[PDB]
């Protein structure tokens, strides 16, 4: 007999995400391991070094072995637990009730002992349970612990990518920005120009080269975020960074269908195994409600002098029923009860938050995702015309034909549109991230 | 007696902030339900509905249970522990004192056994007292995460409203722009124009389009960060959320007594519960350096045949009075004490530390708003003569009589000046939430 | 005899961090009072107040209290444990095995119980053994937030002096713009102007205007995060912070050897100490493999009649040895050992992932620094060339050689150039913080013998 209640998965409807019925997203398959759809072997060679060398996932692997520890104990309890023991009881005094004379008093035991609840109400099953669960859930941790860290190092590699880029087209509007400097330095020269053009410019090249030693900080802090989550030294990284292009998928992305995300998602399965430990703990307190059976045994040896220990004429066995119940005391049960139940409906709320924040996660991905691929298209239009337009510009000052404030103008406008289309195409590849990692992705799923 | 120090709440001096005697305040009343003052239905339909889903609420009430169970448990020492046995011992071998053959022996008891501590110098009735404290505690954790909750959605709800803001403002400098790009093109093709005004209008409208879908996409956050704080899956959020105005409130604002805003911040009880807690807890401690008495009892039966238990032979009564000191034991004791010393100390520590983060967050809303206030009245001086400048550029662009980049760059302008006036707008109300939670408004007890 | 494994440090590599052999850094030495080379004495009342006043660091302290309180509990257990009582028992029944008669019992005790286990294995050893490494990972987590608060207190005393040193330059920025306003109102007036430049001059002003309360409202959380990290309510702050100049430091940095920068970390100590307690753990574990000794005792007094106690006929005594193994229990034994390895595994990761963390922190810190460094060059160049732009293009305005746009566009630049550069130059006085945080300084790590 089992007490208390009996723990089910509670009936969490799917996911609906109507946003996923269009053409950016491929419905029919899932990708698991979804990372090498970019196709960039050296984002697959930083995310196998990250699998074998990240500490945190150590971390989480030996939380594991300690959970597994821990329901090995438990498991044991529904069987007798029998121990050895050798022990005496010497003294001298008087023995209240048999003799007011001080006597001396021995007696000597050695022989296995025996303590065993013969577990009728289901305590110990119950115990087991919970213990059950709570490995799951370890198991479940770390399953996410993967996901988390397989997406913040893909994503850290975009950022990566991205001060890689944004610093080449630094460098190459610095270009442009000299040569203009310069032109305004031959017509100030020549007599034709102005001192006030020359100054502008540089303040404006001045400007350009500043971003430079900003972004090459920016691409060392994440080499720096890679090293550690590969579980590596920043001077050790393994893997060559040097620049490459900002990695795209181009086919619809293969989301599966989003209906199994709170399925595939270990946080969810985490915290759904979390309750179904707290729910067997109500079951445990439920117990406590009704007697405890026990069992205690003795077998070995009894003397009242040392020297026979061991033979025949000391021989002894013991056995020890017992039933007890809290009785006056079941206040105090149904108070440790309450307190079960106070946690196993803290476990079924908390349970349901990770949802609805894995609900809210999914929805802001794909959300973002889309918006970011309208908002690129605008930018990749604006960078066209800015180029178009700084090079018409720099035609026509060299030729007397326009104030050097247009050609200024101009250029800083192919500067900011250009970096903001790399910025914005950084943007679309985090999206991806956040897409696959708020489905789930990457732990074997 | 009831040993150890007797708590007194410590006498924590009102808060003082004089910026709260200006006139864009009223320290005549204060409005507990302070949201209600922006006059959005929306708004307090929002509110009451996460008072009933919010799940992390939901944990909050679990918690509280919780701890309202360990005090029930605690406050049953006061009273004899009064459970119920039914025991044995059956076995074959010597009976030490009393024989060296091998006899059998049985002894059976049925009855009440009684444990009772008396409590002559408090031990109990300090535990009570620190279990009391931390279910006070517990509700004023619950008491807090109300005010953050109410205070995170009211916030979310006004960057929503300001996503929506600014994406209308966005649209309507879309349209502007599209008209100048119309008339560079206009222009060009009617032999008075040039290219280089096409392009670059081209490139500004492109930066504009490119706007609109990432403040979408914040909408989209937004609604979704409300969803979930209403207990809500995003695509289940019952309350229409398409656009209005920000709200604002006109009147003064009702802060109260700001030398009140301690007495009502949950936390800071809380943390002042913890450290009444704490306090009674050395009491518990410093018990241990007196004498433990204690009384246990037998009522029922003991008999060595099992025939008898229940029958007036076996009768059966006895009792316990027992009187336990430490004695050479006193260091152990006195490490305990120093030790629930030193978590008490933390706690005042840490109680004080609550005191001075809530007057700077106050110190911080108080000095932002009024700065908001100040900025925001700059901003709408801004927005008004930059209207006017790109009327008259656009005017004087049409009419031959200024360059195209004059035209550009008013327009570049007025949209950044709409856009910051609401960015502006949008922290006032965020500035008013700020006040509001760090007076501690919206709870209930 | 002591049982399970011995502890021994990791042997982890010193950082090597290459980018400091140049003449940014001095390697020759280390200053432990690193922000006093800022010269800065209302900085250093700030930090003295800081350690006296800061109520995390009290808390901090008070829970390294608990942790040696609970560590000086377990070191008795390596000794008898002596109560002392006085007690009875009382009743009417039958005595099973003496009499079926319901008689009559009566029993006084009073002197010392004596409960001693004999350490022979070392769980005790290793309980205390581990209780230790805890107390000193609870010093170190005190040290670590001392450094973590200094570095704190003085990076935001910089984001003060940022936003004061910004409002300043808006300010004048500002008289700039408002001299240009009223040439746009003069030309415009004398008939050879335009409405166009007075609403442009109007906009850019009233832009420049509400930049000065939101630099402002920055100092105020500035300076009330400052309150707080003193121990102090925002009202009643001790230090002047009216206006000075962000400090400096010309010589280059004292950063001693990189390399001794894993050494100088508290947090690597706490989480090495937190591994060596875990080590012991696995100790006191791998004890219940072997068997437990103990030893109990009475000396005092047992009588019939409560007239006796005290007296020569009721003096009594009793010796209660006792050896118990868990038999076939092991397998317990066996899973509780498991868990105890699993969790010194876990401490080891732990402790090799704080190593890679601060090793990150340096790292970035470095890079960090000498790049502020080159942009801060940059930007000086962009404010000379700003500043003298805007004072051509005024005279040219003045000419009827430009439109207006020309000189807003150049007020403009000037503003958003001598802004940005001294954004820049409070991200080098931050960067000089996060290369002292990184390095573990602002503690003392040869008080107390070292460890
Ligand atoms: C008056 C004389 C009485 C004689 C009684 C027999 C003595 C018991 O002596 C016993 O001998 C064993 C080996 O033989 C040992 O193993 C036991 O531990 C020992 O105590
Ligand atoms: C208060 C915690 C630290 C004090 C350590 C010394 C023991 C203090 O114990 C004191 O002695 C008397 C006992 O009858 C009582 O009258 C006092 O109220 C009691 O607290
Ligand atoms: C009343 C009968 C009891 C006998 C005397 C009790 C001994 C109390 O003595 C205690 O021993 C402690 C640790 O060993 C010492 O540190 C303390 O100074 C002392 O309080
Ligand atoms: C683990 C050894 C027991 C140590 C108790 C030592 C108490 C002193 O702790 C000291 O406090 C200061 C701030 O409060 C820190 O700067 C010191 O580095 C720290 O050692
Ligand atoms: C809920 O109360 C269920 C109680 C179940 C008792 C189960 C006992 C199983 C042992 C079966 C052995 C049969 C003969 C073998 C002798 C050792
Ligand atoms: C759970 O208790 C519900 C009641 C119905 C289940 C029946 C199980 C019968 C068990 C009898 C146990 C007595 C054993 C005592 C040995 C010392
Ligand atoms: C100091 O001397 C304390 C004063 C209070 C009396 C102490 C004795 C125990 C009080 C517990 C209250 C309920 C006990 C009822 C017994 C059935
Ligand atoms: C391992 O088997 C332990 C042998 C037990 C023998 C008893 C030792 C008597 C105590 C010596 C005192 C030394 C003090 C050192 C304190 C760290
Ligand atoms: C310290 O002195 C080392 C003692 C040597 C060991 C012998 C003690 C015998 C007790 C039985 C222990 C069995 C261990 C089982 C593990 C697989
Ligand atoms: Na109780
Ligand atoms: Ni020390
Ligand atoms: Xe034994
Ligand atoms: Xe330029
Ligand atoms: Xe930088
Ligand atoms: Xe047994
Ligand atoms: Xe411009
Ligand atoms: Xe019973
Ligand atoms: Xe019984
Ligand atoms: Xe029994
Ligand atoms: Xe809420
Ligand atoms: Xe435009
Ligand atoms: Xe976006
Ligand atoms: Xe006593
Ligand atoms: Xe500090
Ligand atoms: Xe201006
Ligand atoms: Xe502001
Ligand atoms: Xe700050
Ligand atoms: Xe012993």
């Amino acid at each position: 007999c089992t007490v208390g209640p009996d723990y089910r998965t509670p009936d969490t409807a799917a996911a609906k995400i109507d946003a996923t019925a269009s053409k950016p997203y491929d419905r029919s398959r899932f990708e698991s391991l979804w990372w090498k759809q970019f196709d960039d072997p050296t984002l697959n060679q930083l995310v196998e070094q990250s699998l074998s060398g990240n500490r945190d996932l150590r971390v989480a692997f030996a939380r594991l072995r300690a959970a597994r520890a821990l329901r090995d104990d438990v498991a044991n309890d529904r069987f007798p637990v029998v121990t050895s023991r050798a022990s005496a009881d010497i003294g001298k005094g008087q023995q209240p009730g048999v003799t007011e004379d001080r006597v001396n008093s021995e007696r000597y035991d050695l022989g296995l002992d025996s303590a065993w609840e013969l577990d009728l109400f289901g305590r110990i099953r119950r115990q087991l349970e919970s213990s059950d669960a709570l490995s799951e859930a370890a198991e479940a941790d770390l399953q996410q612990l993967q996901v988390s860290l397989i997406a913040e190092l893909v994503d850290a590699y975009g950022q990566l990518r991205g001060a890689q880029l944004r610093e080449k087209i630094a460098l190459s509007n610095l270009e442009n920005q000299k040569e203009s400097r310069q032109l305004t330095e031959q017509l100030r020269d020549a007599g034709v120009g102005a001192e006030l053009d020359v100054l502008r410019a540089d303040a404006r090249l001045a400007a350009t080269a500043a971003s430079v030693p900003q972004l090459q900080a920016e691409a060392e802090r994440a080499r720096h975020r890679i090293a550690t989550l590969l579980g590596q030294r920043p001077e050790e990284l393994t893997v060559d960074l040097s620049p490459r292009d900002l990695p795209a998928i181009t086919k619809a992305l293969p989301i599966g269908d989003p209906g199994e995300l709170l399925r595939r998602r270990p946080d969810i399965r985490a915290a759904e195994r979390r309750l179904a430990a707290s729910t067997a703990d109500v079951g445990v307190a439920t117990a406590d409600l009704f007697p405890r059976v026990s069992l205690s045994g003795f077998l070995g040896f009894t003397a009242g002098r040392g020297s026979q220990i061991g033979s025949s004429a000391a021989r002894a066995w013991s056995v020890g029923p017992s039933i007890s119940w809290a009785a006056f005391d079941l206040g105090s049960v149904r108070a440790r009860l309450r307190g079960a139940k106070a946690d196993a409906d803290a476990a079924l709320a908390s349970y349901e938050q990770q949802v609805l924040l894995a609900l809210e996660e999914s929805a802001n991905a794909f959300s973002d995702y889309g918006k970011r691929q309208e908002r690129l298209v605008s930018l990749v239009r604006q960078s066209e015309a800015s180029r178009a337009a700084a090079q018409q510009a720099a035609i026509r000052y060299r030729e007397g034909t326009t104030d050097f404030l247009v050609l200024l103008d101009a250029e800083r406008e192919q500067l900011s549109a250009e970096d903001a289309q790399a910025q914005a195409e950084v943007e679309l590849y985090r999206g991806i991230v956040a897409i696959y990692r708020s489905l789930g992705g990457g732990w074997q799923p």
